[PDB]
């Protein structure tokens, strides 16, 4: 489903508290001393330099996608408190793959046009398949398969 199902996760708090203790400190640790008072947390914002440490991200190197797709701020280079919690309760794949579906596919999603770009539908079966690999080779040949099951 689309932004739909999120909108009404992000609305609640499908999001669970024991995960947020361990942001409050195990980030805190890449956070300076004066911050480490979440107080400060929950306006400050985690530098994308420090987010490094996420592998969630870690799907794609440029994660300037998450920062500008996944958050709506100028700095787009740091993740806030805002979505970052919003983003541990909708990337939980406890219903369907569905919901799965939406995390990779908004964060892959850069343009967001409703629906797989050249540029999603690359990284994805990429990711899958394994770009330049055993599976898929350097070619064009993305789109005979593609089209075969559309
Ligand atoms: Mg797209």
């Amino acid at each position: 489903l689309s932004k739909e199902l999120l909108a009404e996760y992000q609305d609640l708090t499908f999001l669970t508290k024991q995960e947020i203790l361990l942001a409050h400190r195990r980030f805190c640790e890449l956070l300076p001393q004066e911050q480490r008072s979440v107080e400060s947390s929950l306006r400050a914002q985690v530098p994308f330099e420090q987010i490094l440490s996420l592998p969630e991200l870690k799907a794609n190197p440029f994660k300037e996608r998450i920062c500008r797709v996944f958050s709506t701020s100028p700095a787009k280079d740091s993740l806030s408190f805002e979505d970052f919690l919003d983003l541990l309760s909708v990337f939980s794949d406890t219903a369907t793959p569905d919901i799965k579906s939406h995390y990779a596919f908004r964060i892959f999603d850069f343009d967001d046009d409703g629906t797989l770009n050249r540029e999603d539908l690359s990284r994805l079966v990429n990711c899958l398949t394994g770009e330049g690999e055993d599976t898929r080779l350097s070619a064009s040949e993305m789109k005979q398969l593609i089209d075969n099951i559309l």
